């Protein structure tokens, strides 16, 4: 029951939100028109930097209905955002389908962002596990 | 430790319960409902024969199963498929063929993915001007 | 705090570290030289074992800067290594650019590792919703 602090680099867009209560994540708008052939990728900035708590992670998860329909995914998927980064968050989209073009236009979600709590562990090298 | 349980309903009552193969193993196994063949590079909407009730505060995820994932290049189009508290429907995953050239039959009872549930910080946003100005640089 | 066991199976690569505090994971080096066409994949090993606590699992992520450079993946991202597990961690990479071949050199940080709670569920089968 955190705040995530946001800048929206590109004012020209709606602040990304929680379409229902529970949602686990909430859309993020592409600031640009893109076309993807079939078997092509692209860096698709968001037009929106965050915040992510330390101790916390943000996770850029593709939106399962364009998944479907079009074939469109994400290459790094899950996107994964750390704490530190205040640079503006990208998301690396793929068009997955054999031969149908994905189009992409300025003010649609590309994707969904979650935030979750991360073990940041302290790595302990060991000579064997116990058995 | 211990958590919570977690609601499932069969809507196909002829495929098995998914389970927890082992103790501390993160997710259980969702099984096909149906028969369906996908064509090299081809994907498919295919349903489990489930439903869930994620609890408030957490979500469930769909990953793909890596054995499948390195023996013939199955994958799913969505991973992670996010299952939210909210959804009652059924889950349905997005497979599709990566491999080149074999095509991959899948088969009404087989294992094709698992589920993991996790807690969500449900975030609420906060526009600042900048990170500078908020003091956040 | 939580502490992670890991063992360098291949005590010829660095072991795997977090970049900067608040970093959500560690990469994970390649302990071998591989070279995929386009469309094709190949199961790495990254030369460490490591002893996810109960409670929690081990999540695979691909690095989004080779991703957008060069198209590599991971075709069962995100992956699951489960607490039972003890056998060396192998990353499932494939090369989803159209034309180019992607080459790993053993030493290379070809994925990123992260450690989170689950909730161990216990499913109870109800009538309906
Ligand atoms: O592997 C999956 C992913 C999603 N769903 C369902 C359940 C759920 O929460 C809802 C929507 O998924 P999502 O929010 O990812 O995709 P969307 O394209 O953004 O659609 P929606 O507009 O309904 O939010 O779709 C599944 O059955 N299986
Ligand atoms: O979909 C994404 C993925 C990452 N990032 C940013 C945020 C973040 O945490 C940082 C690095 O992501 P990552 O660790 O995947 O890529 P890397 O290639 O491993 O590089 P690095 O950790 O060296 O900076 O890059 C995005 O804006 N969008
Ligand atoms: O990116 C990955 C994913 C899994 N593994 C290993 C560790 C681990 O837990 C085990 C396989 O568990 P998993 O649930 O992924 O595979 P499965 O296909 O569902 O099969 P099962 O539990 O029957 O093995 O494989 C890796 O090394 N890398
Ligand atoms: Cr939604
Ligand atoms: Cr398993
Ligand atoms: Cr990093």
């Amino acid at each position: 029951s955190t705040t995530l602090a946001i800048v929206r680099l590109d004012p020209g867009l709606p602040l990304p939100s929680r379409a229902h209560d529970g949602d686990a994540g909430v859309d993020l708008y592409s600031a640009e028109d893109v076309e993807l052939a079939p078997g092509r990728r692209a860096l698709v900035r968001t037009g929106v930097a965050v915040a992510v708590p330390f101790g916390m992670v943000g996770l850029v998860h593709p939106r399962s209905g364009l998944a479907t329909r079009v074939g469109l995914s994400i290459v790094n998927s899950p996107g994964t955002i750390d704490a530190g980064y205040r640079g503006e968050i990208k998301v690396a989209l793929i068009n997955l389908d054999p031969a149908a073009p994905i189009v992409v236009h300025r003010g649609d979600r590309i994707a969904q962002l979650l935030v979750q709590r991360v073990e940041l562990v302290e790595l302990v090298e060991v000579s064997s596990f116990d058995e």
